[PDB]
């Protein structure tokens, strides 16, 4: 199964910008990601909601779908 880290396990509406940067490099590291730029969503969980599939795509030309696509699969938890 798919489980974050004991540090961000609460529900991403509720990450700041320092979370959003260590689910950033978790990701990387657990699903063997592209080096994304930590600096590259300056913004927190609410705004990270607010983004777009394409937007993630934008962002991020290799990662993008799947950051999406884990932050969905993250959200339909609890």
């Amino acid at each position: 199964s798919i489980a974050l880290p004991a540090h961000l396990r609460l529900q991403p509406i509720y990450w700041s910008r320092d979370d959003v940067a260590q689910w950033l490099k978790w990701a990387e590291n657990e699903f063997s990601l592209r080096p994304i730029d930590s600096n590259t969503f300056e913004m927190n969980g609410k705004a990270l909601l607010l983004l777009t599939k394409e937007d993630f795509r934008y962002r991020s030309p290799h990662s993008g779908d799947v950051l999406y696509e884990l932050l969905q699969h993250i959200l339909a938890q609890a």
